[PDB]
Formats: C-alpha cells, structure tokens, sequence
C-alpha cells in the first residue's frame, strides 16, 4: 500500500502527493506592478445579467485593467501579465456585508497563477496571450489574443503626471481593494455543483507614480473555431456598450499581499 | 440586485455567470491521437512515497506517454500535446474496488484542458511547452520544457510494425483504461481541504496502426528559479531510477470518450 | 591559425563557424499539406507591386498555407508558411520563362526565413501561423503578428479530387517556377549592393486532394501593431478580392533540388 | 511591371512594397538593460573562429544579455538578445581599428535579425531568450532552441558602481566598434556573391550599474535538437571557461547612428 499522506498543518494544490507547504498566516505575495486601469460606463440592465444574485450592482460600470507583475516572490523571480474585468458591487450576505469588485473574468498569460487563483480563491482566471505595453510616449498599447485571434485592444495617451494631494488620493485609494470571486467546482458526471461559495480577497498596491490620460478599448467578437472555450465570454463583454471611458490611469509601484487573508463570505 | 442564477440541468466551470451547457449523459470527447508510450521499471519503495494510502502499487513501474490530440471536438477543431505520468494501482475503497493507472502528473501545452481536467475530474494537470514529434525515420523525439528550461527528453527508434494477432492484442489493451485521479480543493486561508475525493475517468483509444521499438527518456533537475511551481515534481520524478525501459510503442488512431462517465470512487 | 573559408564550401552567416561541402544534388525533402487559394483582383493595382522586367499574366494573387513536416534539413522539424504570389512572364535578356512572382512569404520559423532571403531572394518574413483547425468539412487558420490578426483563411471541403482531375492538379503542383528578388542594401547609403532576380524550380508531389469553397480576409494593421510589416499587409489588403478562383486542399510530399536555383537575366 | 525603386531610398526584401527616404541621421533609440560578462579562454581555440585579417587581442569571449524596450524603429516594441564577441584588431589595407568581432547574436524577434544580417553583416540567429528572472541579489536568464536549453546565465549583484568606477564603465560602454562580416552565397554554386567586413559604431548610455558575480553554462545540442545551430553552440561550448573576468548589470538608453555603419577593408 501507498505511503503518501497529507500533513496536518500544510497547504496543497493538485498533485497533492508531490508534497506541499507549511501553513503560514503571514504568507505573502510580493511583486513589482504596473497597471493601466480603465473604467467605462455601460447599460445597467445588460451588465446585471452577469452579476449573481446576492450582489447589488452599485454602478453601470465595467472596470478593465492591464497589469504586469515582475520580480514575483512566489514565482521565484518570474513575471506575468493579466487583464482584469470587474464590476463594482455590494455583497448582501447572511453573515457578511461589504463592497468590492465582482470579478467577471481575468485573462492571464501564465498557467500557474490561473490554477492558483481559481482553486484557492474562486477568481475566474483563463488564458490568453497578452502583450507587454508598446510605448511611443505619450502612447501606450496592448493587444490580447487567443491562438492568433485578436479580441481586446487597449490604448492610452498620457496627458500628465499625477502629483501632490491628487497622488495621495490615488495612492491611498489603490492601497485597499476588495476583490470578490466565486469558487465553483462541478459535480463529476452530473449537473450542478460539488462546491459553490463566494470569496473575498483583500488586496492593494502601493502606487509610487501615476499618470492620467485618454483611454480606449475595443473588443472583437470571436467564433467557436477561433476561441472554443471563451468565445461566449468575449462576446458577452463585447455586447456591453462602451458609452464612454470615464477613468484611465497608468500607475507604477509594488504589491504586498496577505494571501491567507482571503476568506469565504456568505 | 444581480440577475444571474445557474440553471438546474446545466454544467458550468468558472466563470459560471457567463453561462454553461445543458447536461448530456452522452457528452463526448472526439479527436485524432498519436501516442508515444513508455514504461520503465524502478524501485518500489521510492515510487510508493507518491501513491496515496488506499491505493496499492501493483508493479514497480512508471508509465510515461507523449500524446498529440488533433481535430478535437470540444475545442472546435483545435489541438494540444501532453505528457502523461502514471503508475499501476488497485484502489481499495470502502465502496469501489478496481484497478487502473494512478495519475502522478500530466503536462499539457494548453490551459483549457488543464482547467477542465483538474476541476472536473481531479487529473493533476500542469503546464509545459511540449514539442511535436521531431521525425527522422526511424527516429522520433520530443523535448518538454518550462520557460526555456528543459526537463524531459523522450526518444524512440521504430524497429517494426505491429501487425495481425499482436496488433489485435495492443488494440485491446488500449481500448480500455481506467484513469485515476484525485480531486483536491484547498480551504481558503487555512490548511487542509475543502474538497478531497478520488475519481475514475474510464477512457481509452482506438488504435489504427502501431510500431514497436527502442524507447528512452531522461529527466533534468530544475531549481526553483527555473520552475518555481513545479521543480519539486520534476525532481521527485528524476529521483525514481530508470532501471530499464520495458515497453516502447508508437500508436496512431482516434478516441471517443464518454466524458460524463467519470465518477467519484470511494 | 585563423578562419579561412574552403573553396569546396557553402556558407551562411556566421561563416566562421563553418559550412558544408557543395553538392549539386542537395535536396529538401518533407511531408506537405497545402491549402491553396487564388483570387481575382484589379490589374492596375497589382502591377504596382510587380518589378519592371515582368509582365503580369493575369489579375491574380495566389495565397497558400503550407505545412512542412519531417523536414530533412531541419533534422525532422516542421514549420508553417503563407505564400503570396502573382503569375508573371519574365522578359529577360537571356532568360525567358513563366513563373510565380513572390510578393511575400510568411513563415513561423526563422531558419527557413534567413535561408530563403539570403540564398534565393524569396521575401520571407515572420508571423505566427496556426496549424489548420479542423471540424470537417471546415478548415481554418489565423495569421497574426504579436497578437494582431492580419490574415484569416477558411475552406469548406465539398469533395475529393480524383482521376483526370487529380492528374491535372498534380501537374499544376509538381513543377513551379518560383521567382524571387535578392536585394542587399548598401551599407550606410541609399541603394543596392546586390540586386538580382532568382528562379527556384520547385513544387510538390500531390498524393490526395480535396476541392471546396475557399475564403480569405485581411485586417489592416497600424505601425504600433506590426512596425516592420504594416505597409505590406495594408498593400495586400488594398487589393480587392473580386472572386475566389481556385480553392484546394492537398497532401503529399516535396523533393526539391536546392542547388537548382539560379540567377535569371 | 510598374514597380521601380526610388534613387535616394533604402530597402529590404520585399523591395516592391516600398522603403524609406535615406537620412544620414537615421537613429535607433531605445531603453536598454545589459548583463555583460567576459570570460578568459584558450587563445588557440578561439583563434579558429576569428577570420584572417583580424588579430585576436586577448583570449576573451564577451557574452551579454540585453533587453531593449520602447524602440523607435519598432514603434514601441521590445526584444532580447545575447551578444557574443571577441576583442580584435583589424589590419586593413585601408582601415586600421580595434573593436569587437561579432561571433553570433541570438535574438528573440525576427525583424532585427533580418536587418542586422542584411544591413550590417551582424551574424544574428533566433533563440527563445527569457527576460531576467529576479530574486535580488540574484538575476538569471535562460536561452533555448525549441525547448532545448543551451545557455544559462547567472549574476549576483554585490554592489553599486559609482564615482570613478562608474565613469570608467560609462566610457567603456559608450563607444563600441561592433564588427561583422556580411556574406551572401552564390546561388546554386559554392562560395560568395558578396563578402565584406563591416563596422557598426554603437554603444549605450549607462545611467546606473551594479557589479557582481557572474556565471554562464553552455549545453551541447544535437542536430535533431537544433538543426541550424547545433555546431555554433557546440563550438562555443568547447571554449574553456578559465575565468570570468568581468560581470556587470547596467541600465540606460541608446542613441545609435544607424547610417554610421560602413564597409571596412
Ligand atoms: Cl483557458
Ligand atoms: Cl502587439
Ligand atoms: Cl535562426
Ligand atoms: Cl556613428
Ligand atoms: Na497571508
Ligand atoms: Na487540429
Ligand atoms: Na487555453
Ligand atoms: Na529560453
Ligand atoms: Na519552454
Ligand atoms: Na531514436
Ligand atoms: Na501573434
Ligand atoms: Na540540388
Ligand atoms: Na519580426
Ligand atoms: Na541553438
Ligand atoms: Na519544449
Ligand atoms: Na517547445
């Protein structure tokens, strides 16, 4: 008989049998970060279709942000990019009430954080190719694509540096974020869920420098042959009219995250 | 308030709020398939360290197979490569008693099947770049790497076609495989499991043609800087002595798999 | 004690890590799949891209996806390409022949790109090229640069090509006069150090083939999206696609006499 | 055929898709990070790869990782390279100068490979090259071909370079005589159509710099692993690493006079 048994005060991910690590309440994710952060106004009714019962949509707004993380401690010095898509919500739990960003989808260009995000915290991470920013100052751009098929373009024209009070306001702000997810695991060979729970991951970045500017984005609808596992996600978000881009900032700094600060909410 | 609610007779993966598909007990995976399948003899006691209690290791053997899937239905005609690493076991359950292959690890070069396999069936799938076969007949080879760092080389020299009665035997062996996995989902912000169960995925392929030959493989140890999320997996594998490659075949065909036929075993 | 080339030898940069003895019978041998389309466009517009010395035989652009495997000279490797050409007659001072003038070839691997350019003046450049995506009877590929789609190709197979039809198609493919222009710029000055037209007789042996309904679409790019190629893409995109005039999907192999390429004049 | 080249334009294949007006002050501008090592080796072995006409000044191989970002001629794109060179003296019939004889450059984007080779005889070839992996004080990269590792570089920063040391460094990096060999083969015959040495005066403006402990490791490849390049890699691997003589990590920018390159003889 097999000799593998999990240890009591350890944490794991599949494959568990190759071992894991001692639980530490003060486990950290540390990394350098750049973010291009946009908000756009859309149609409330249409966006509500994508927000689960239990949450209230606080504003007819979608938040879309490119982030690039470098010198990542838990990846022993590697890097990755992500596109975050969220909506501002209030959670009306039976135990917890709080405001945050309901995560719609996150694209990332590396699998390891995808697995971790989904399995540990119910963040709806999926893969895409995500260019680092192309820069002809004052212009910044990225492109996101699935197997050669473009589906999101972002552009930003920096118009000025944020300093003084306004930078304090910006900093103080970014420092605290309530990221909300939904960890769902399906039944095996049957409809429905084996596990289904909402999750809060408190995070924040320490902004060092910031610019304001003119932001834009564009979705390109995809066919199943183009993006078989994601076409309907893309096409759903593309259906949300971009009425106006209301916010656009480019920030540079670091993050120090208490990964064990995540918790189930209900 | 949000308008999204799951449908009763539907299956989902995160993000659930972008919808799913109606359950069909006869949901199929169909694809063309090439497999380069090796087995090697090793040390029993070392291999037993990675087999969960409840399983009995039936031989001191590791099975390692390159597979290439094309014309994949659920990926709307897409493709991907993998490396399957398993050992022969008997599950000694309180309810189920059966023999199959305990999946130690699977590398794939595409995220979609990695998420599905982990979340739907507990197959411990992770990411690596995997070369298509390089072919200078009778020599065939692949190389498996992580962010530029080689960790697995596989080589095969074809020495003969398998025909007639012996081809009939091989087809049989391949038609029915009991793939065994472990679906584990960690608690949020605490040690241990929220979900922990063993799973069976009955599968197998329809072999059309087969060649026998001389197989070899070589593991290359990785540092945490090279493969931060996987080094210990690679290195555990590397530590299992390759006393002799005992089996080496190269098969082509197709697969027709009953996806909803996977089941939890206990 | 130093490096000197051998008289016997063929080289590519870097020459000093050595080369190989010339063989007039050096081959390229590979398995091959092709999705071959042609479309009718506007003569005047196309001629803008054809060098003086060539006559455009027809208002036609040939666009073909090829996938080469078990490639001998790549010791068993593979790559994909998109070939774009037009039918021409070369009115040389010595050479007089019909061929396919190469507008551009995208490849997804650098080695054939450097070889093609430097040995034979084939205008090879890089892009990401998907393998065929296949849900029969539908086939598709997407070509992109750093995440930016610029070509989509689609093909719906309507039937197998056989008998005399297959003989004809085999003939079409077996012998192809591929025409290039090998141009090397002067260093630190306008103009050319080397400028010559090249013929590379090649093709493929077709084994099996399907006919069907073909389509292609170009997506114009900006400089920030494809800084070295936007103007190529946008030129090709400017050629109206009036009619798709041939669409075939073929499988076989190729046996190419590499040293059969010659300068034409 | 309506395409004709313009007199005072510069081109690269495909010429027929246009080019650019010559500008003697054409610039390459970019941000640059370089991890620059040198090692001592055996003179007699290194000399085998150095062409006649050049004298090997010291038995030294320079290996540097560079990352370029915000590049003008790539409209804000980026790429990585590994530069491998040896210090030489050119005993020309006309030109007499010292510089670095470029042995091979690996780059992870095809556009600069094409330009470098065809414009200046710099022996660029493709590899996958990781951006630096960083767990301070440790920095690393890995370089590979189709998944097959062939070069690992490591660096442990031990301090800042300041004052006089920094001025020395700035001066070392600012003015570099990069040397190449532009070679283009005969079509279908052995030998050269074009064979000339080339000087590209370049160099970067170092803002900040760290000193530390550097290492490197080559891994030999087989032809199935690396068909186009294995002999280059294996040649380099064969050069013993007797001592790492310099190791620095710098951070700055470059402003290069692209049109300042010239044939030397
Ligand atoms: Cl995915
Ligand atoms: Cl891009
Ligand atoms: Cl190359
Ligand atoms: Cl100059
Ligand atoms: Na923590
Ligand atoms: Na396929
Ligand atoms: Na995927
Ligand atoms: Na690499
Ligand atoms: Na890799
Ligand atoms: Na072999
Ligand atoms: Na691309
Ligand atoms: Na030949
Ligand atoms: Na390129
Ligand atoms: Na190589
Ligand atoms: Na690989
Ligand atoms: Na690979």
């Amino acid at each position: 008989q097999g000799m593998f048994r999990p240890q009591d005060d350890f944490t794991y991910l599949m494959p568990v049998h190759f071992g894991g690590g001692k639980f530490d309440p003060e486990t950290l994710v540390t990394q350098k970060a750049t973010a291009l952060s946009l908000s756009f106004e859309t149609e409330r009714d249409l966006l509500e279709n994508y927000i689960p019962e239990g949450f209230e949509l606080l504003a007819p707004e979608v938040q879309v942000a490119f982030n690039k993380f470098t010198e990542i401690n838990w990846l022993h010095g590697g890097q990755y990019n992500l596109i975050n898509v969220a909506a501002p919500v209030r959670f009306h739990g039976k135990k917890d009430e709080l405001d945050g960003a309901y995560t719609l989808v996150v694209w990332e260009n590396k699998t390891a954080p995808i697995l971790g995000g989904r399995e540990q915290t119910g963040i709806p991470k999926i893969y895409a190719d995500i260019e680092d920013l192309h820069i002809v100052r004052p212009h910044f751009a990225t492109t996101v694509s699935y197997e050669g098929n473009t589906f999101l373009n972002m552009d930003f024209e920096a118009t000025g540096s944020i300093t003084g009070r306004d930078l304090d306001a910006l900093k103080s702000q970014f420092l605290t974020m309530n990221t909300l997810g939904w960890r769902y695991i399906p039944k095996v060979g049957a409809p429905g869920a084996e596990l289904s729970q909402f999750v809060l991951y408190p995070q924040g970045m320490e902004v060092e420098t910031a610019e304001v500017g003119k932001g834009s984005l564009k979705w390109t609808e995809l066919t199943p042959m183009q993006s078989p596992a994601q076409y309907y996600i893309v096409n759903s978000l593309a259906s949300l009219p971009i009425k106006r881009v209301t916010q656009a900032v480019l920030v540079e700094g670091r993050a120090i995250l208490r990964a064990m600060g995540a918790r189930v909410i209900e």
